[PDB]
């Protein structure tokens, strides 16, 4: 059955007299490093010489160059982005990882790829957050936090499980759950959600948009109502917590509920569960492996392009329009990822 | 062109010494009545004999029938089910509605139906909210509002307008914005939400969970993707912040960037479109109206048996499974609609 480990099934005492290094600033590397050292974990950055190194030092880190964290460091976790693992790992990681020491991945496509490899004497682990890294701090310090699957890959010395768990615990991630997976169903679960469902259903956002849109309807309120609103983004929240058909039950008025269940199971052709099909034997066969290594040469010059073109888009151009005249819910962030 | 009213374009004045008829105390109807009480106004709870007459007499409210509700009343919202709103309207709110009196929907279904019409002497308008009941509370506490549209009906006052954006400001709309929209154009759009996008949302998400499954992938994990972690909903709530393209911007690493823009506008073959025309068609000609009144005249039986066979779903069976395991974060909700503090 599944192993689900919550904060009884963990502690910081693997970490005691023990040094982090964590390999990036970023989106993740930002949320654990804050996140280590608000629980009182030794944390160190390693960081390439771009605006993250600065920001990580802004924020009161120790920071210095990949290659010096690691060489001071009893935990690695490796924070960057997946197609700069390979050299990082063969120049920064490797030469400099301690007997003994462990390295974490956030995501199994290195281990998968082969960039990423067991060394002697050394353990290797996947921590795989399932969120990105606001959310990750902010629930962390109502004394929340999201859930993330683990993978013990090689474990020289026999303590890589409680180590990782650890650092899990740490960061937060046993107040919700951390479940035992296997490195090559992460990497493929976490792209399908990245190629098929994320942009599905963004297209179908913009979709009621255009067809609003279409036929004479109000822009600001087509956009509204499609998800500008938040009302769909909240649905979908409160969904996580207690169903997706729950939260229509509960927050519907009977006239939303009676609508709701006349297309419900009705609205999507054949096609849409292929081309799903389609996008998981493209992650799984090679196929997107070779179209990634690809984006990332001329450090993704093409993904820069997509970026700037989806900011045209009359979805993006209505949203500018509504957000200018309609304020939104939001917290103050100054300092969100300063010590607590 | 759009007309847009924020704090500095409404006030709470026109309600100094008014009492306001909040009929219904549901979704919508506990929202209103607990942000207008915190924001100051004089309110009483109109309501049938049921667990919400209960629930708004536990809650503090002075609480009778509907009909001494509206008797006693300046200002009436009507915040019942709309296949509700004829019969109400005709025995209970229309005999009993003062004279100069405003009544306000919150959905323009009632309006195009002629189920709610103008009454001589008296104020007509919707107030239609863009979200359900526990966000408009919990954002009206952290000083922060739903958006809204707005359409003055029947104005036999002259007051109609400043004493329905004065209700959206006490209730926090104009934190956010309060458009004006034809009741008409509402109904349409709003039905729409309900009939293509949110059912449409489900079935990606659902469609998903099955592919995932159907290949051998663990069914908690796959839960927990496409929506369970709570990544989709965030994803989709700060994209209505920042836009959701941006999301993926600010927040993806570069690998799920790349992943997303190889799909992006890709995805839906064309018979989605085409199906969200026909839901529009249905929603516009009268063919939904027609669908709704026979669900309704049963008290909704057929949709008490589809709220319990939805329960069965994989993706539901899954669900439980997953938040037995899982500890989800969650803010308490135990006090959320007792007497606060103006924000
Ligand atoms: N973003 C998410 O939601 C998310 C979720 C779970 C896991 N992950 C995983 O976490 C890891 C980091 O992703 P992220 O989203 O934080 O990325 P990011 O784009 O925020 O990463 C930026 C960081 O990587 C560093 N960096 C960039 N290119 C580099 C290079 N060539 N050499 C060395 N350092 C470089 C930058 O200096 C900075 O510290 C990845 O393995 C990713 O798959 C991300
Ligand atoms: N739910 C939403 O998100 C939402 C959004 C904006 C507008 N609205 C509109 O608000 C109004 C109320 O919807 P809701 O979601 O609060 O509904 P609800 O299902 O929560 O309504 C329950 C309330 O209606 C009363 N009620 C039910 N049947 C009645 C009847 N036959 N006679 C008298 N009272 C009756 C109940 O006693 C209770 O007070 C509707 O016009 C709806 O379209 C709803
Ligand atoms: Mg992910
Ligand atoms: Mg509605
Ligand atoms: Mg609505
Ligand atoms: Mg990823």
């Amino acid at each position: 059955n599944d192993l689900i480990y919550q904060d009884e099934h963990a502690s910081l005492q693997p970490l005691e007299g023990r040094t982090v290094a964590v390999i990036g600033y970023g989106i993740q590397g930002r949320a654990f490093a804050a996140n280590l050292r608000d629980s009182g974990v030794a944390v160190r950055v390693g960081n390439i010489d771009d605006r993250y190194f600065e920001l990580a030092r802004a924020e009161g880190h120790r920071v210095t160059n990949i290659a010096e964290a690691v060489a001071h460091a009893d935990i690695v976790l490796l924070l960057i982005p997946d197609e700069a693992h390979g050299a990082v790992f063969d120049v920064d990681i490797a030469p400099n990882l301690r007997d003994g020491a462990l390295l974490c991945v956030a995501h199994g496509h290195s281990l998968v790829q082969g960039d990423v490899r067991p060394l002697p004497g050394r353990d290797l682990a996947m921590l795989a957050p399932r969120m990105y890294g606001d959310p990750i701090r902010r629930y962390y310090l109502a004394g929340q936090g999201a859930p993330a699957y683990f993978d013990i890959v090689a474990d020289h010395t026999g303590r890589a499980r409680d180590r990782v768990l650890a650092i899990a615990r740490a960061v937060g991630f046993t107040r919700a759950g951390v479940m035992a997976l296997g490195y090559r169903q992460e990497t493929f679960l976490d792209l399908f959600q990245e190629q098929f469902l994320a942009p599905a259903l963004v297209d179908l956002v913009e979709t009621g948009f255009q067809v609003l849109v279409e036929r004479g309807f109000n822009p600001k309120a087509a956009l509204l109502e499609v998800y500008g609103s938040g009302e769909m983004g909240k649905m979908m929240l409160d969904g996580a917590d207690i169903g997706l058909d729950e939260v229509v039950a509960l927050q519907g008025s009977p006239t939303c509920q009676v609508g709701y269940h006349r297309w419900r199971g009705r609205t999507l052709p054949t096609a849409v569960r292929e081309l799903a099909a389609r996008v998981l034997d493209q992650i799984e066969g090679g196929d997107f492996s070779a179209y990634l290594k690809e984006q990332a040469s001329n450090d993704y010059a093409s993904l820069d392009d997509a970026r700037r073109a989806a900011l045209k888009r009359p979805l993006n151009v209505a949203h500018a329009q509504v957000r200018a005249a309609f304020r939104f819910p939001t917290e103050a962030a100054g300092g969100l990822y300063q010590a607590a």
